[PDB]
C-alpha cells in the first residue's frame, strides 16, 4: 500500500541476446519468438538485479528468449485499435522513415 | 598423511572468461568481482580438471 520500494531499484540489465529488450517495441521483425521464464536449451538471457540505493548489487532472476529468422512477425510502438492495415505517413519536415 | 595424491593431477583449465585466473594477481582493474561455486546466471568459469 504503503510504497515501502521507494529505496529499492530493481531493474534489466543487457545480457548475451544480440538486441536490446527496450527496443523490441521498435520495427523488429523475426519468424518466431516463445518467451519463457524457467531453462530452455539454446536460449540467451537478460538478468534481473536488485540493489538498495545503489550501493551494493545481487542477481535474482532472468528472462529467457529464443527466436529465428525471418521476416513474418513484427514488433510495433503501440497498440492502434481500429485500423484495418497499419501504415503511418508524415510530410514536410524531419523524419525516422 | 603420506601424500597418495603424488599420482594424481588436479588443476584448472581456461574457460570462456576474458582473462586469466594466473594473472588476476597483475595489476588488474574492476568495478566489483563477487566470486562463487553455484550456478548463477550471466557468468563465466573455469573448469577443474
Ligand atoms: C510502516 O508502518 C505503517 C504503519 O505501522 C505501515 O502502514 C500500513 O501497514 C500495514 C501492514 O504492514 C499495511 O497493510 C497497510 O497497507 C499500510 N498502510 C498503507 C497506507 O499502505 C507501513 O506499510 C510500514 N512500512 C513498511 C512495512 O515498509
Ligand atoms: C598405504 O598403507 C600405509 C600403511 O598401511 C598407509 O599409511 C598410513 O595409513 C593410515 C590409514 O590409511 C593413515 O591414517 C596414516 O596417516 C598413513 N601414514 C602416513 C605416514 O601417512 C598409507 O596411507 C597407504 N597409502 C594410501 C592409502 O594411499
Ligand atoms: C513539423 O512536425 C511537427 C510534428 O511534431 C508538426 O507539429 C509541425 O507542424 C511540422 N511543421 C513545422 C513547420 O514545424
Amino acid at each position: 500500500g504503503s510504497p515501502g520500494d521507494s529505496s529499492w531499484h530493481i531493474y534489466l540489465k543487457s545480457g548475451t541476446c544480440p538486441f536490446s529488450f527496450s527496443k523490441l517495441n521498435n520495427f523488429q521483425k523475426f519468424k518466431t519468438i516463445c518467451f519463457s521464464t524457467v531453462e530452455v536449451p539454446g536460449s540467451c538471457n537478460f538478468p534481473l538485479e536488485a540493489t538498495w540505493h545503489y550501493t551494493s548489487y545481487t542477481i535474482v532472476g532472468a528472462l529467457y528468449v529464443t527466436w529465428s529468422e525471418g521476416n513474418s512477425i513484427t514488433g510495433v510502438p503501440y497498440p492502434v485499435s481500429g485500423i484495418r492495415e497499419f501504415s503511418n505517413l508524415v510530410l514536410n519536415n524531419c523524419t525516422k522513415y
